[PDB]
């Protein structure tokens, strides 16, 4: 991993936060302080949801030539919680799709010359 694994940690975040972080310094996608104090501080105060959906995108940004990943991170924070709770604007974007499979459920069969049986 990263040396930056363990500040996460003691900063007031959970492991299940760090352990989808480390990745991210691992992979070239950043600086190691491509992020500044204001992008830590509303990084403080999240649920377990919530800095996991902001980290998510953000391996997946749009980052080749941005100047200030901090304004991308402190940009995608203020969006996701739309999903979350009543907390936020009507921002765009693009996650959970139509479809919902069964997994829990169980069919039946009833041969008699009233049911459309094979």
């Amino acid at each position: 991993g990263s040396e930056n694994f363990q500040t996460l940690l003691d900063a007031g975040l959970p492991q299940k936060v760090a352990e989808k972080l480390d990745e991210i310094y691992v992979a070239g996608l950043v600086a190691h302080s491509d992020l500044d104090e204001r992008a830590i501080e509303a990084l403080k105060e999240f649920n377990e949801d919530g800095a996991l959906a902001v980290l998510q995108q953000f391996k997946d940004s749009d980052l080749s030539h941005v100047q200030n990943k901090s304004a991308f991170l402190c940009g995608v924070m203020k969006t996701y919680r739309q999903r979350e709770k009543q907390g936020t604007k009507v921002a765009d974007s693009s996650k959970g799709p139509d479809e919902a499979k069964i997994k829990a459920l169980l069919e039946r069969t009833g041969y008699t010359l009233d049911v459309t049986t094979g």
